């Protein structure tokens, strides 16, 4: 009964909010209906956000994900799937942003964010940021220009959070 209890976010637009927070700790506190994972097409949750979310589930997310890939095959870059949220959320929306460190087309970042519009409210990281190699300022731009549903962005590093907020407007 205290689900989606987001607290302390700064409003960027009518529907995009941001906080300097650890997304795993935020998921455990606010009990969101949906937490977004920064996934790859094989749902191999090794590093960055995906490795942290999987570790918090004691590898249950990876076991479920490997079964999903055995049944369905890999996702597309820009695509997503809904799986269990385990101890983090009702659901995990695994979204595949382009990985610039693999030379993937940054133009697929808009298609990746469009997955968010299928959910009324989400706790999310910035897609294609961090270990995926895209400029986080650009990822925030594409997020605010694409997502229309209510998205709560968790940015771990205070210094990156300050750069994103300070430069947004
Ligand atoms: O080699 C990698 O980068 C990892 C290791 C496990 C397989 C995975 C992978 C293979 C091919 C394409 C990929 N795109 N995002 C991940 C990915």
């Amino acid at each position: 009964s205290m689900v989606n209890s987001f607290s302390g976010y700064l409003k960027l637009t009518d529907n995009v909010y941001i906080k300097n927070a650890d997304i795993v700790e935020e998921a455990k506190k606010v009990k969101p209906t949906v937490v977004v994972n920064a996934a790859n097409v094989y749902l191999k949750h090794g590093g960055g956000v995906a490795g942290a979310l999987n570790k918090a589930t004691n590898n249950a997310m990876q076991v479920e994900s490997d079964d999903y890939i055995a049944t369905n095959g890999p996702l597309k870059v820009g695509g997503s799937c809904v799986l269990s949220g385990h101890n983090l959320a009702k659901h995990c929306l695994h979204v595949v942003g382009p990985n610039v460190n693999k030379g993937e087309d940054i133009q697929l970042l808009k298609s990746a964010y469009e997955n968010f519009n299928q959910h009324e409210v989400l706790l999310a990281p910035l897609l294609s940021a961090g270990i995926f190699g895209a400029d986080p300022i650009h990822s925030l731009r594409v997020c605010v220009d694409t997502v229309r549903t209510n998205v709560y962005l968790a940015v771990f590093d205070k210094n990156l959070y300050d750069k994103l907020v300070s430069s947004f407007l």
